[PDB]
């Protein structure tokens, strides 16, 4: 139904995702889906019956990549909208995923890490895109976060948003089901020797990766500044334990300094949000930790307009990314620790983004298919240099998810997955909006009708349907 | 699509519904779904090649009518469960009205009085059932309660259940716009000269009648026993001169003493649980005014073993029909003052069904298909004579609601809505569960494959349907 | 005790109350508490061994006088801080009372109109002031407002405030019962020939006058848009004829434009907060009934910068002041209604007070002993000339509660009750606070050293005292 | 001003907290507070110039002591009354912590071990009954709980009561204050360095002991299945240390069995509630560890009529140690691990237990003065010897606490506390309540004149006192 194309993009600035001077005058060429020459536009010869996009004037970037999503949005479930989107889509979820997905590759990105999300949809979904059912960004997800209750638990409570209150037990039950998949808080109150068999278990279903919750996911309900430790040492040492039995990589979720130190030493192949750390400063022998071991960070900063948005309006999520967290964003970028981009983005419902004013939703950075481009832009807000902000969206979780055999960059081998701007994302980091062209795997994408049926997006809604 | 049709009931006890001693071995003959005969079997000639339905042994009665439903369900929707329901359905909602429709005309119930709902898809629904476009109990409605606000207002929420702090508020107002269409709270706070252009507009939208919220229906948030008038005196005779001048029956909400005091003293076609007076028990003088006047009262009563259970576990409806309710009740019969069977009844999401204990289930009121068949019976504990609990459910209602020269009796002109019983209900009024036959205009339904096609009752809910 | 004493006050420009042009170069004598001489200061002979003021290059005014003020406070109460305050008070509420009192004389206020209160500790703390026992502003008082809850109600909820979730039934039910006595909502349940006992035995305790809750008290929990009323018209009759009989004036709460209207009719002696109309603009019609019948009208208004306040941090009260109620304030102001000073002002607790920013404390409306200055101030800033202002603080409110023959004038023969100040309140309306002197039946106030024995303005609080 | 004395108890049986058989016919003889002889009753010359109690026909016991109590109440505070108890007493705390001592007294108990508490007053009230200024069971305490909130924070909180959202900030902050005194939910958020200069300068602020919370103190909030861990290991050894290094007793909060794992690997001198594991059984490796190193437990059990009463209503509490906590507790008995009397009571507000049901208030396990009675009952009913449970409050908590040189059995050389019963407990445990003399320190208490002077006891409440 779809599948790996040949084509060649000619004659453009390359900017190929490993770091160097960018070269002019490049062409690209991908047959059946990969990538078999790069080089000087006039010593690739192109038979002209073979499909072509002219890149003069223009950037050629790698498919672009994103290190965080939620494709069922989760954080949207953190505050008002859960029930009233999970209800409306039930019998959808896997369509949901492949919208989700489309409006990723809407921006240009061809690759998405989810991060959490529901294993039955998400599963159902990555495989009909990998096998061309369907259209998409191409998905790797983690399932659940283990031991992290689901969206009508206390992880996506606030006190005075309690969903249990105002809907079913049995709808509740049966949606935290489809999250936890046996995985939830429950596994807190467990021997080792008990959460062993579970966590393999959970293994052998099919996750590309595994996120543990070294930390609470009590934000919501109790506010950045009083963290907890899910699990005992020893247990965690299980849960670490089988994951690199299952030969999968290990991410961590982390909410303060102790909690990062600890997934620092575990040697995580990725961290989630790891300036996120309890409003306390991170100490200088952390970061020199990091530059030691070379461990990757993902971190999700806000825009200098979008905090000040926060700030005056004294948004809840206000120190999610702001004040203390800001100054580690900084302070992480200043000595060039590892940096991986990831957002927590989803596709919002539109009726709960129709609630949100303009300051809200100006560089909202959690706005799934434009909060790559917000990513960037706030991080080089912070001082990170243009190029290095390109590779942490491109390259960079192509190797901490051990993908960069794959994808991540323009070499010869790898998938043919390229984006074209017609503006400098070095001179302006913004210019990353800029996209002419979308490419997958050699196949063209009609961007700009994505996603193909709308369902989440479908907008407005009409009261009666008559068919 | 669906029409009138020719039909012939023989050989059976006679119950007409004007409440007469039954008449044995009789035959009904409807033709163009107009009642032309009616009479001794063997002086009723009947040709073999006219459809027939033996009631030999069998008990022959109106089609039975239910004085006040919602088809879209909002005792629900005072509870948990408003915005899973709306959001899950929305798109459909004049199907779940016809679907609502069907599971009345599967027990029995062939003219249904809608008292609270949605406008728009009401509207539509009654259009498409009445054309005979689609299957189900034909509907009379009021649209909505005027002065009453929409189900994510006050006038639906508990002190620990407030939808609105959990749901999107576009959601919430489109809800609430659908259900107010302008008549909500707002008209408190309006001067009587501009209340009369906004209650005579919607009385001109096509409205069958109309129901005046003349007390606050605050049970949810405050208690039962803490009532207000929701307008002025003045006010209040501005909008039930519009209703008269419009020329269609008016009805009340009332939920004090003085509230049916009130409703009284305005003649009142209809007074919804006209019982139910903020646990204070109805005065001899008002008794004698309904008497004196005869108004017809609906009440909604609970049967023995349902309030107790309801009182067993101290539900906070407890209050809607029991203690000095129930003795209201009993003195209302005893008196025998003229009363309308109702229940407030809905086809209830099976989600929510699925939370409910046994005891909570078991006699039920609000449940819409056997709501009927539970008030008669919790009538007749209470010293209702079988006789005059069946009038109630037939003649009655169609008599307050000035549809008694089509409807609510077999008769010689009127409609050909008929049931068919096994056993004798004036012996046993549970007797009333037994039918056999159910014909609406001369026409035989297959009651037992209703609804036909499960919407809010489709069950168990798959979340990845693949198509 | 305290006793009615002799003094003069020499040599100031009069402003009597009257409404004349003030008149220069006079003396006002007071002998025994009461007023026996005004004129010309040189015609006012005054042996040198009486107590004299000089009030040269002053203004001397009658003692200022608050319509509407809650000597237990009970705007405090619409929000935080109710329990804790009761709780603490409990057993001493009457010294809090008297505390309160001072306050106001503090600011000048000589008699004070409670309308809303625990009937047995303010009558046990006005009668102790008024025979000289107790330091404090004379007071006269409605006790509860009947047909409104206690404070642990839902009249003093909001959605996300709920103190009865938090709190003992035990003390919820005894604050409840010592503010309601037997007159709260229960009495919207009651038939006319039930509610007239009570309200008869309710005047026959000893309340100065009462008032009347014609309209609903749940503005905290529903907003400013949903009122209702909160007895039948025929229940109004009777309550009002009752009060009538018990010969004190009636005064009424209302909160919507019928409210108003239905207050009107009845000849309310004081209208509290009249011109909260659910933020519907009172017709012209309206105010013309309160021109031809001269009745008094209590406004409770909010300053240019406390309601800028209000509305840029979307504070809940925006709505009691502003929008729609501050351009009523606007008409009847230029209409030349008679108007009256009362503010719903308390002595609020300072763990209280110490929440609040600058900008909600400045110019605050409910704070006692300044209130009256910030209503005045309000006012004009709105058209209201500046001796209308001072009338409305002082001469009005007397006449309104039928005391006008006793206080709110300087007149041969009233009390002698007189205030002095240092600078031109017709000049400048802000003057007002420049108290130089304080006058009391002829007695002279050291206003400084109030309150006497601070109560709850005592602070901070030590949590271990060792005595 | 109180002190040490000297008495004789003569000629009743002796069961003297060692274990032993008892031994009838003995003699206790104690001068100056001290024990100087225990024999056989003729040995024993006991001149009739000495005071005297006779214990024929009686039995002989050590002062009783409880291992946990709440001498500020706290379980109160885990649900309703904290504000209006905290806002009531403030001023007076260290005369309610005397209350409460002298209400244990009354019960028998001669000293208690308070582990969560307010440091100020309880400093306070220990030093003036510990050198003879006020009288009442001798107090040895922990002050805060490491790494809990106060008692206006998420650590006190239900979904439905959140009292910040009804009471001052500033209250509340001050409250919080004094009972964390900067060991509060801060602490998980600083690394290790930071750490340890903290809890170095609490420990010197001169506790008894100190209480780490090694797990969560959610079960409120968020029910009792979905603990955590408060610290890093690396930082809990911090504190450990810190313990350790000032020679105090360490005391360990667990709520789960890897938290109670944890706490027996750092050697706690005394594990409370240690039978409270998450509702997971706790597995028999971990009893092994127990009895091998011989570590101290206290459990907080219920009856089976309490326990009964609980489970009949739903209570939210019916986890603490019902269901697979009262099976814990059931094998923790049969396997003889060394078990410590402890019940986490109060001396609860006469307010609230106003609000109790007959079952509720029924061997309430919180109700100080009668706590440790219901604690032996409900051991006994699970089996416990009665000797055992005897010891358990008597010497065994004077060992986890490291005070049997001077307290805890009857031993010449140790301190004089003594009480009387008139029936046998180790015929019928309930027989512990027969008390009929009380002895502290050689001193005979008048037990039932207690407390001195009623503070929180005092009831009922009058609104008005007239002094
Ligand atoms: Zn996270
Ligand atoms: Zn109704
Ligand atoms: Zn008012
Ligand atoms: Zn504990």
């Amino acid at each position: 139904f779809f599948e790996g194309e040949t084509i060649a993009i000619v004659g453009g600035t390359l900017i190929d995702g490993n770091g160097g001077v960018p070269v002019p005058e490049t062409t690209v060429f991908i047959e059946d889906g990969r990538i078999t020459k790069v080089g000087s536009t006039d010593q690739i010869e192109v038979h002209p019956n073979i499909r072509q996009i002219d890149a003069q004037g223009k950037w050629i970037l790698p498919g672009l990549v994103n290190g965080n999503v939620h494709l069922l949005d989760g954080i949207m479930m953190m505050g008002r909208g859960g029930i009233e989107y999970l209800a409306r889509f039930e019998g959808n979820y896997y369509k949901v995923i492949e919208e989700a997905a489309q409006i990723a590759l809407r921006g240009g990105v061809t690759t998405v890490f989810d991060t959490w999300n529901a294993l039955e949809p998400v599963t159902i979904a990555r495989d009909r895109i990998a096998s061309g059912a369907a259209e998409g960004a191409r998905i790797f997800f983690a399932g659940t976060l283990i031991g992290m209750g689901g969206p009508f638990t206390g992880d996506f409570m606030r006190p005075s948003m309690q969903a249990r209150t105002v809907m079913s037990r049995t709808f509740a039950d049966r949606m935290d089901a489809m999250f936890e998949v046996g995985m939830g808080r429950h596994l807190s109150t467990l021997p080792p020797a008990e959460v062993r068999p579970l966590i393999r278990e959970y293994l052998e279903r099919g996750v590309d990766f595994c996120k543990i919750a070294v930390t609470d996911h009590l934000v919501g309900l109790l506010g950045f500044r009083a963290p907890y430790f899910t699990f005992s040492e020893r247990v965690l040492d299980v849960l670490v334990d089988e994951v690199r039995r299952a030969g999968v990589p290990l991410l961590t979720h982390t909410t303060s300094l102790e909690g990062l130190n600890t997934a620092i030493e575990r040697d995580a192949d990725l961290m989630i949000h790891a300036t996120m750390t309890g409003q306390a400063p991170i100490p200088e022998e952390t970061i020199e930790k990091l530059l030691e071991k070379q461990l990757w960070s993902e971190v999700q900063p806000t825009t200098i307009a979008q905090q000040a948005w926060m700030d005056s309006v004294d948004h809840p999520f206000a120190d999610f990314s702001g004040r203390v967290h800001h100054e580690n964003d900084v302070r992480m970028i200043k000595a060039g620790v590892p940096l991986v981009l990831g957002t927590d983005a989803g596709c919002t419902d539109p009726d709960i983004l129709e609630d949100m004013s303009q300051g809200e939703l100006h560089e909202r950075p959690w706005t799934l298919g434009e909060d790559h481009f917000v990513w960037m832009q706030a991080m080089v807000e912070k001082g990170m240099d243009p190029m290095a902000a390109i590779l942490a969206g491109t390259a960079n979780p192509a190797k901490a998810y051990r993908k960069f055999d794959e994808l991540g960059s323009i070499d010869v081998g790898k998938l043919g997955d390229v984006v074209v701007l017609d503006q400098d994302p070095l001179a302006d980091i913004t210019n990353m909006r800029t996209l002419s062209h979308v490419v997958k795997e050699g196949r063209e994408i009609d961007f700009h009708g994505l996603p193909l049926s709308p369902l989440v997006t479908a907008y407005p809604r009409t009261a009666n349907v008559l068919d």
